[PDB]
């Protein structure tokens, strides 16, 4: 009836740098490959700020409206809830927490993204949820590439 | 700039049965899981015939317009081309063939499906193809499920 799943990604870059990008609720296109532009109505980073995402051309969907639900600069957590948009996903919530770990002897970040979303009418978990897992996996993969180029650029 | 890939499915049912379903160009609902309605204009399944597919509710796209390109009852090939719909898929074309096999001392069918589609611009092949492979793997796995249940039912009719 509803599907929750958790995606994990190891990143070869320092936590503060990774947070610096993740934390931008007004700039998801920073690393999310399917976003074209983003507009935040109100003060960009408060809990309750709505954003209006425009996806890129030639994808199944074109727009998404999302609400920032948690931004914790302390425990490094970011929660959103999608609330509208032509993708037709219903009741989607997603949290990304960021933990400090050590990868290949140097400092690194674990990304943990959880999400919950209703399985559409007439379709099974087995048909649907691997698409949502894929998108996020892709989103995290891109965060890694982006952050690591940034951490490499610093040298 | 183009996304090309082939998928494979080993199905535990006779070829006559799988083809029985797969050749149904007017009813991809029989096994494809996202499809709600299929209208076919004029001739049912003759090369050139077009189908308007309606997707089920709550999905990122609602309609697809596809064309029958190959229907071969003898060689067991079904080729289609998508030419419209709101999935925004550009130059999608797919083709599926069914082949007979004897594996583990029990008859069966290998299905093998190859697709080709344009990659959305401003996105890379890496970010986008696995999505198309996955949907097809999804249809293939479903085909095995549907087909194999039918075999089991038929084998239940043992008297």
């Amino acid at each position: 009836s509803q599907c929750s799943s958790t995606l994990v990604k190891h990143i070869k870059a320092p936590l503060h740098l990774v947070w610096s990008i993740v934390r931008r609720f007004d700039e998801p296109q920073k690393y999310k490959p399917f976003i074209s532009r983003c507009v935040v109505q109100g003060k960009k980073l408060e809990v309750g700020s709505v954003r209006e995402v425009d996806l890129k051309s030639g994808l199944p969907a074109t727009k998404s409206t999302e609400v920032l639900e948690i931004l914790d600069d302390n425990e490094h957590i970011l929660g959103i809830r999608i609330v509208g948009g032509d993708h037709r996903l219903k009741n989607y919530s997603s949290t990304i927490s960021l933990h400090s770990e050590t990868i290949d002897g140097k400092t690194g970040t674990l990304a943990i993204e959880s999400f919950v979303v209703d399985v559409p009418e007439g379709n099974t978990k087995e048909e649907t949820c691997f698409f949502v897992e894929a998108l996020i996996q892709c989103n995290l993969n891109s965060l890694a590439d982006v952050t690591e180029r940034l951490q490499a650029e610093s040298m």
